[PDB]
């Protein structure tokens, strides 16, 4: 698994890509990127859903975690700042991809 | 959505049904089921990524919490228990269904 990390001013997003299918078993394994608690976390990837959940629980200490759906944006799952549960964040690709790529 | 939850000895299964096609907005509003949270939890449903991680960040407080996989089982995503992350609970339908379950 690889992870590419991107610090905006408000949120840090964790896009992961799988390059082999994946055991459950390599979730102790996984070595998450670092990230400034101080700020909320959007993760997106392709991947099992456990996976998701996995990374999303990872990230619990941060003011709020977003899943990112294409359909939508990044769907708010968890907070403890001014967003709630159910909001959406617009995460448009072409302005991410503005900010340098930390590859971990 | 609706939900049926099933009390075994060592864990609450979950299970949700989504009867019309859902807004992340919804999240706020889900009301979720209690369970004894001396229990770990197994989450299970056909649902949007950002649903599962919902549900399973609402359970956190448990000593665990795992995501149904057809293929594999429930994986253990989070655990403050002696189970690890990446662990499989092997949840046989037949055998859970012996079960009461409770409609909320």
């Amino acid at each position: 698994m690889k992870f590419a990390v991107i610090d905006r001013k408000n949120f840090t997003l964790i896009h992961f890509e799988i390059e082999k299918p994946i055991k459950p078993e390599i979730l102790k394994e996984i070595e998450i990127p670092s990230v400034d608690t101080r700020k909320g976390v959007v993760i997106s990837g392709r991947g099992p859903i456990w996976l998701h959940c996995f990374l999303a629980h990872k990230y619990h200490h941060t003011p709020f975690v977003a899943v990112y759906d294409p359909r939508l944006g990044a769907v708010v799952v968890q907070s403890h700042s001014e967003l709630r549960e159910g909001d959406v964040i617009d995460v448009v690709v072409e302005e991410i991809l503005k900010g340098g790529v930390r590859h971990v």
